[PDB]
């Protein structure tokens, strides 16, 4: 009896507020049905809306029973994100590829950077670890090559002053070595905004440290939502 857009209203409702459990059933329940279609049209309006609870019902119908509505209804890149599959992670603005440099610092940690030509080797292969926590998503962002996980500095102050530096470490059980992200829709790509969950720093590239065009990542100090075309990041198969 109820409509498919009254069905779609209930259901990106049921997203915004955090009750996962009831879009995951209702997401079922209207697959079951024939009505995917209402899935869709969540999808791209949570999507168009920018907003970062999409991850959260993405991750929740992966965990239950709904590998195949994610398979279908989203773009491929959120089934590359929960299924943990190797990833390169570029960046918009610059065109990209996120990596750790060769070196470590006296606390065992690499500087991460946008490398400046290469988008095939392993040194640009990432994986992606979900934690659920808190009613939400995060993820721990593993770098191939080097056996370690993206952060911020654990040792800096939780202050406006803090050290922006992107690192790479060797463990991610600190907010600090954790991400959450806020997908948005640019020309023709699903893009992420990529934040630091301690900080809420969105991860960004800044200037060019040598000559291979190699630049520096860093945490962004404010808003970054309302410019994907500057501050986001392809996700796309390794």
């Amino acid at each position: 009896d109820t409509s498919n857009q009254d069905l779609e209203e209930k259901l990106y409702n049921s997203i915004l507020t955090g009750d996962y459990d009831s879009a995951v059933r209702q997401s079922l329940e209207y697959e079951s049905q024939g009505k995917g279609s209402i899935i869709q049209n969540v999808v791209n309006n949570l999507i168009i809306d920018k907003r970062r609870n999409t991850m959260e019902y993405c991750y929740k119908l992966w965990v239950g029973n709904g590998q195949e509505i994610v398979r279908k209804y989203f773009p491929l890149n959120f089934r590359l994100i929960m299924a943990g599959n190797y990833v390169k992670i570029i960046y918009r603005n610059y065109n990209l590829a996120l990596k750790l440099g060769s070196t470590t610092n006296p606390s065992n940690e690499r500087i991460a950077y946008g490398d400046g030509v290469d988008k095939h080797t392993e040194l640009v292969s990432w994986k992606f670890i979900t934690l659920w926590e808190n009613n939400r998503v995060y993820f721990k962002i593993h770098n191939t090559k080097y056996n370690q996980y993206l952060k911020m500095s654990t040792t800096t102050c939780n202050c406006n002053s803090r050290d922006r530096v992107v690192y790479g470490g060797n463990s991610a059980d600190s907010t600090r070595e954790q991400w959450f992200f806020q997908p948005a829709k640019y020309e023709n790509d699903v893009l992420f905004f990529i934040y630091n969950r301690q900080f809420n720093d969105a991860l960004e590239l800044g200037t060019i440290v040598n000559a291979s065009g190699d630049r520096k990542a860093v945490g962004h100090d404010g808003e970054v939502a309302g410019l994907p075309d500057i501050y986001s990041w392809f996700i796309t198969p390794f």
